[PDB]
């Protein structure tokens, strides 16, 4: 085996799509490894740029070629650059734009923290021909940026691991190990947004329709809190639009969900207060107060989510 | 005839587009043969990386290209290799990402089971000079998940099968039959964002139209169903976004037309009472006692399709 | 001239987009013609794959480039063959997958009848350098089936014209005709989608606007109705959601706008109705009888279109 | 210099895309020069297809490159083609599909009148070393056809002229004049689309309101009119899906400015009224006339702009 | 270190995307060295097109390749040509069309002021082999030009600096600075189409909800300042469609908020009315005489921060 030294520095980190939950990675890519001595023009290493390093893997030499795993599509690679020693080390510097794919989770959406994963591998090496030494990560572009609405908190971590691959093993008896590198990157989501967005006017049709139990009119009683059902019922497919279509429930959702309960609970309520109307004049007092227990209790319902969902 | 072994490893299955009826399949297939023996440096066998292969076609070795039937567009062929062995052996390894398609039927949409099938077959050599002998499909990494609403339940079946070909009949006489492997994973779509997002929505709304029949007033029992008629009118192109424009009709579609005649049918039954307030003072009670029938028969309408239908 | 016989095998046709009128078209096209006979490994034809057919048009082989006219963009060729025979003919054989565009008609756009047109024209040679012989269109695969929402009905239509260009009269005196061939796939719109998605709701909508004419409540005469009015008034780009922005109208068109006109043609009734209320007391019956009048009478309008249009 | 003699035949005109006001143009390029004679097999020109010219290139062959100037993206060429005759002078044909950019004037939008634009320059050579005769251009396809919706009205204009580029005087001092072509074809938008989409139902809308001052309600009065006014202030951003987010105003944004003063000025004209009920019996007739004048003077708002406008 | 020269003219900017913070810059770069003396085909310098430099760059020549630092993708660079001097200079020429991006605030959304920064950097070479003599912009096209919303004011400012990259000081003890380029033009933001498009309607919206204080039917003043309110809430996602989701609040969403603090007050003073009604008949006005105080007060929120903000 022949050890290869790397260094991943990410240049920005752009385009976070959680609707297929991908992100992309711009960035440069250093593998340095040695071999046999050479000889090169004076005592300088000698460059060799892009569509000039197949001339020299044509006459014989070994460059390898580290893929990335996670990716969706295929990594743009654009100059690429080869500096070849006189003391017989090779460095194969590389830029590449890469949209990456990582599983994300979604249950807390406007409080989320994810993680943006490289993974890096030889193609065709195997432990056995080529492991990987270490990896230091060079973050200083997004160290503690905001980059769309995800805040990069701390440094980056680094693993080396070794992946057995059950598929090369009909081909290759016992040596089907590669060397795996992971790079994760922690991000926190800035709930700003929501917060003026969409808690601040849920909150206010939430208020409201609490404040509607107040009239002395049946039908503005009914007609008003029915309309702000129909507009919460409308709210449904927010969380759609900018995730998936996820089988859990998010604060947002579970929100509009309690949204429902609560205003349906009171159009229930106002329903069933005419029912107590058998003469039709009969007014409620104990039930109808909710004026004052209806919003505290709805408070609650979130709180108590909120708790047990940090 | 030339005895190729398959293997197909599923890195990933991502961007299940139903609208298309197209997904995205990432991962390496594995093409092993056997030809005449070569010497190689040593005794280990000879790895040939991506744009080095089209060197070793040019001098003479034999590289069959096995494409992608039910692609749409072209596979996105990444890094590529060549194993080349001294006994006389040649493997071909590549990595895939494809946008393939398969035909869906999305009658039961929210409890839907389908399967992703991956068509491989040789471009030119037919079974008169290339053969199939088996596919092991190692779908290790999605055995039992979920990628975004789907759970792949099972394995992957494999089938090897011969293809008979009309169009080159005009050239090859008597051999235009390929051998074409097929691969199948059975996945089946999660329910439960429907069941959270539409489903109780439309539930709740069908249920506050039913309980409009319990007002004293006219003009009240008239206003609010109709808008909630109305609603659910508008709730007519959910499905297409999702899904494209098909012929048939789905549970959510079929429930969305329950809905429309059971508003509308409240809509004209009070109206009809209308009709039957001759005097205008008339107050009907067997007919107005669809209070407590209307509910129950509507919810007899979608139980009995959902018998029928799975 | 030489002739050259042509083989089409489409192997699917998918993504019909109305919108600018273009479909997809994969498929497999064969060009076959005869030459010098030459020598070969054995006596079984040689097969020349992908990346090698350039190593033999440069040691002086002449393999005419057969273009696609009505392609949108380029055609996305994949693998592709050369078949060499001992006794001096060759096989062109290769994989297409283009964005082709024909002209279409939506005047009836629920009930259209629409054909996928295939242009294929040598690019250089004119027909005193290249002609086709015939074209044998082996539609097998989508013969009798749906694709998305169009059936395809009969067999496909091929023909062989010359078409004379002008803009190469100026650098070639009078050899400016080249060899054309078209194939033209019958195509349905199947109707079903839109019977139980826009035809039954619009209907419904329509018939609850004639059902609000029998209120003694002139107040609710008035909203419901305006909102009916407003609704149908807001479905009015659902055509341009799945065509273009046409200059004729549609069925769908032409519904809307006599919804429009009846429900505006009631609004104002019931508004002459109140114009006649000089005293404020006077209650119209043979104006206001329109209760039978009017939904028979809309009835009529459309069918008229209908047979006219048909 | 050496003349070059251009022939552009546009195939076809698609794609016409005003949001950020580029078409897409497909078409043929013929560039035919002189130089010294040469011998070619026999007495008939030859023809050298693509991934061939480039051979004749490396040979010391003079092709020059003529680039697009106003294009999007890159053109995607195609099939090309290099005629050389033995009489010495050289026909470079191409295919071209460009996304082209030109600047649009969108005042008048139903009834709006541009031009595209074709740009054609060499990239190297100037006006000393490569002069452009003439160009014809080949417009049969196209020549009175309707596309998408526009109307192309007339021949297309070519034009010769010299541009002084300013960046390259640093490095050639006095030759820096490169020949450029400018094709204008005129198009005329189709304002039919518009006239039976937006401005019936506007119309219809606008005039709906205006007949609710017929009414002796006045709740009723004011909220179907507040409605109407809602909904044509949802009516707003109507032009900024067809067009951009241009900086003055079209003819139906200013209709719509027109339909929100005429409605408002109505609701504040029935709020007048409820002023000047200081008894709250007292009814108007000089000032409520308006049902007369409300109309008519809201249709001469319009007709005034249209005829200052055109 | 060798001395390069460099000269960008800027074609067009167009595509400015606010959602992921890019823009499309098209253009020239020419970057002019000087090296040993060579021999050209008589006194005129040597001209290479494009696939015609990488031969001369195969038999030695020195060209360096000169990327985008701030690009989005890969630049899509089209015609290259290399001027090659008797007197032993050398220029790169070559036009480029790169999707570039640059960190932008848009507090001040609709009287904004960006700028568009293009960054150029050698690939490998450091400013001890590679250094930046200076650069001339030649904005000529856009000098004072709207692109699509944005005024382009001023010159072009450019800028010569050292970057220290720390990746790459592994393996370059104490050369791993490079020369960078920055190019700044300024662009301001052309408020006319939201002062006429959205600024105008939800004044008028704000207006209508004033005066309704002056009503004296209750449930009149009650419903339609409700719908106002949920017309308001409904313009929440404005901005979420033009730029992207902002963690701060621009004047558009503070207006939007301002419209919910004033319209909710309203209501809930008109609701507070109703509570001071122990009576019920019990009519206020110093508390609804905001009639008055209400709009001006209102007007006095906006200005403040507009003062404050800018």
């Amino acid at each position: 085996p022949v050890d290869v030294s790397v260094s991943i520095f990410i240049n920005k980190i752009y385009g976070v799509n959680t609707l297929e939950q991908t992100y992309k990675v711009d960035g440069y890519i250093v593998a340095q490894w040695t071999g046999k001595p050479r000889k090169t023009p004076g005592d300088k290493p000698l460059i060799v740029e892009n569509t000039q390093i197949e001339r020299w893997i044509n006459n014989g030499l070994w460059v390898p070629a580290l893929e990335f795993i996670n990716v969706v599509g295929s990594p743009d690679t654009g100059n690429k650059r080869l500096m070849l020693f006189p003391d017989g080390r090779v460095i194969y510097n590389a830029r590449f734009l890469g949209s990456f794919s990582n599983d994300m989770d979604f249950r807390l959406f406007p409080f989320d923290r994810q993680q943006f994963v490289l993974e890096l591998e030889p193609f065709s090496y195997n432990n056995q021909q080529l492991r990987f030494s270490d990896i230091q990560v060079y973050t200083e572009n997004i160290d503690n940026e905001e980059i769309d609405e995800w805040w990069i908190r701390g440094k980056a971590s680094t693993h080396i691991s070794d992946i057995r691959y059950d598929h090369l093993s009909s081909v290759q008896p016992n040596q089907n190990e590669f060397s795996r590198i992971t790079v994760r990157i922690d991000a926190v989501r800035n709930p700003s947004y929501y917060l003026w967005s969409f808690i601040l006017p849920l909150g206010l049709i939430i208020a409201a329709s609490w404040s509607v139990f107040w009239l002395e009119s049946f039908s503005e009683r009914l007609q008003t809190s029915f309309t702000l059902m129909l507009t919460v019922v409308a709210y449904a497919f927010y969380t759609s639009n900018i995730l998936g279509r996820l089988p859990y429930t998010t604060y947002i959702d579970q929100m509009i969900i309690a949204g429902y309960g609560s205003i349906f609970a009171a159009i229930l309520l106002i329903i069933f207060a005419h029912h107590r109307q058998a003469n039709g004049v009969e007014d409620d007092l104990l039930i109808q107060r909710s004026r004052l227990a209806f919003p505290l209790g709805f408070l609650a319902i979130g709180c108590v989510l909120v708790i047990r969902f940090f």
